[PDB]
């Protein structure tokens, strides 16, 4: 897990050399003593950079590398998290963190409050995570430290382009609120995962309107890809005329996944999302639409038909090139296909 502990412990000059490795990282993944210093340089005029890094790697934010040549020093993942959290600090979206962290498997999600003791979340991006059991927590090590960091920084930077873009379309979706690096802040929805939604006397309306959430993404060019019960949260709200019944609200979360209609298996991935809807349903209401589909070959018909303003196109905004977005989709695919 992620302990901020030391997050107050640490001088204006500790953060600026652990900014300076993470600088450093950009072409290789250690980086030499004598390199830290020259990037760390204040004015400067270093001038006690070396004390700073002896706190950082005690604090285990930076890790000594000693290697044929390359003798220096690379960041932690405990670093790069210290780093965000600093640039979110800074740009004051968090104030405070909470007690309350969730640790899943390819992300971590935790509760902040910003100065006005507003609540939000931050999500931690965590590609390449797996634990292992003993037979009587870790990282896959096909691919080093920095690669990893960067595959999350991607999938952090994409899933926000299209929380965004989808925010901005009028989707139900959280309120995007700042990225860096491997995380988002966004807003905290006050609605709970489809999963454990205890009681639906009506699950023809909410299956009806998951459906028409699909449809209305593909439309605008888009494919979920990671649609189910974990991705939908449901809003409850007791009806003003009597509160006997409640009206129930989805909302779409988890988007660095998501495929425009355009991909090549674009077909495999809209019927999977609606396979996974109707298997929910099947299961946990013991509901089966008599209504056939929907299939891939009537969506893509409808993109983008009307107003419909093409979302998959909000990455290539960013600077995301072609290599970023394969090098991202490759990461996810494994790590989908493994679980
Ligand atoms: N904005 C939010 N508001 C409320 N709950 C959230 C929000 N984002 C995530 N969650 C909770 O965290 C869980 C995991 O979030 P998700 O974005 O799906 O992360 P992961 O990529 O690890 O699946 C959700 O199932 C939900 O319980
Ligand atoms: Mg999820």
């Amino acid at each position: 897990k992620l302990d901020t502990r030391a997050m107050r412990h640490l001088t204006a000059e500790d953060w600026r050399v652990l900014t300076a490795v993470e600088m450093g990282s950009k072409n290789h993944e250690i980086v030499p003593t004598p390199l830290i210093e020259k990037i760390a340089r204040l004015r400067g005029g270093s001038s006690g950079v070396h004390k700073s890094i002896a706190t950082l790697a005690k604090a285990g934010l930076i890790a000594r590398m000693k290697e044929a040549k390359y003798d220096g020093y690379r960041l932690t993942y405990g670093g790069l998290d210290y780093l965000a959290l600093h640039t979110h600090a800074a740009r004051k979206d968090v104030y405070s963190v909470g007690s309350r962290i969730g640790v899943g498997k390819e992300s971590d999600i935790m509760i902040v409050a910003d100065e006005k003791g507003k609540q939000k979340v931050l999500k931690i991006h965590r590609l390449g995570r797996i634990s292992f059991r003993t037979v009587k927590r870790d990282y896959l090590r096909n691919r080093s430290t920095g690669s990893w960091m960067y595959l999350s920084r991607l999938a952090a930077i994409k899933e926000f382009a299209f929380m965004k873009a989808l925010y901005e379309e009028g989707f139900p979706v959280p309120e995007p609120i700042a990225q860096s690096r491997h995380t988002i802040v966004m807003s905290l929805v006050d609605a709970l995962p489809m999963r454990q939604v205890s009681s639906v006397p009506d699950p023809a309306s909410l299956y009806a309107d998951l459906i028409a959430l699909i449809l209305r993404l593909a439309k605008h060019g888009l494919i979920h890809g990671d649609f189910n019960e974990f991705n939908i949260l449901i809003r409850e709200e007791k009806d003003a005329e009597d509160p006997s019944s409640i009206t129930l609200t989805p909302i779409i979360i988890d988007f660095p996944q998501m495929v425009s209609m355009d991909h090549p298996n674009a077909e495999m991935y809209f019927d999977r999302d609606v396979q996974c809807i109707k298997r929910f349903f099947e299961r946990r209401f013991h509901f089966v639409s008599t209504t056939p589909g929907p299939f891939y070959k009537d969506a893509k018909k409808t993109v983008g038909k009307d107003g419909a303003k093409r979302l998959d196109a909000a990455l290539e905004a960013s600077g995301f090139t072609k290599k970023m977005a394969k090098d991202l989709e490759a990461a996810i695919r494994e790590q989908q296909e493994s679980r």
